[PDB]
C-alpha cells in the first residue's frame, strides 16, 4: 500500500488493518525511502482505510498510564527524539514536557 | 508483588514524585520503552504521581539517540490521516518511531490533508 502519485505525493496506507508494531513503522519508512530514492515528496499517511484501524487506535489508547504529568529531561535537544518515542510507543495520556534542566522539570511536575 | 525484584531505574519519593532512568544506555528500543512504564504501573498501583523520565544519567544516551533516529527521511513533510480524534495515537506512534525532521500534522479531512501537504 505505497504509491508515488503523478501528483507528487506519496500515499502510504498503514497501519494495514489493527496490527500496530514497531518493526512494522520503520519498514514502512524503509519502503517509503527505497520508492523515492534521492528525491523527496510530500507524504498523506492513510491510516482510515479501514474500521480496524481505529479499533487498534482504541487499544493502543486503552493501555495504561499511572503517570499524572511526565517531565522528561535530556542533555540536548536531540533527546527530545527519544521522548517523542517514550510517549508514541506509550501513548501517554497525561501532560508532557520537554526540559534540559532538572530543576526546571522538577518544579513543573510540582504545579499540580 | 511481595517479593523483591529489579530495581529497573526506578524510584517513587517521599517528595511524591516518580523518577525513572530511561533509557538506560545507548540501547533503545520499543520493548524497553514498554517495559518502563508497566514498572512505573506495577510500581504505582491504584495512585498516581507525577514522573520525571532522567534521559540524562550518562552520556551514551545521546549518543544512541543521533545512532538509532539520525536515518535519512524522503519524505518533505508528512500528513497523518485518520478517521476520529483517537487516531492521532497512531500518529504519535508512527512519528515516535521514525523521528522524521520535516513538518508533520495530524487530519481526519483528506482534502484538509492534501490542501496542506501542497503547501510546497
Amino acid at each position: 500500500g505505497l504509491t508515488l502519485g503523478g501528483d507528487g505525493i506519496l500515499r502510504l496506507t498503514w497501519p494495514r488493518g489493527a496490527a500496530i508494531t514497531a518493526a512494522d513503522a520503520e519498514r514502512a519508512m524503509l519502503r517509503v525511502n527505497q520508492l523515492c530514492g534521492d528525491d523527496r515528496h510530500p507524504m498523506l499517511v492513510d491510516m482510515a482505510t479501514t474500521a480496524d484501524v481505529s479499533r487498534g487506535a482504541r487499544a493502543v489508547f486503552g493501555r495504561p498510564c499511572q503517570a499524572s504529568r511526565i517531565a522528561l529531561l535530556g542533555s540536548s535537544p536531540v533527546d527530545r527524539v527519544l521522548a517523542n518515542f517514550f510517549l508514541g510507543i506509550n501513548a501517554v495520556p497525561c501532560p508532557t514536557k520537554f526540559f534540559t534542566s532538572e530543576r526546571d522539570a522538577l518544579t513543573w511536575l510540582a504545579l499540580t
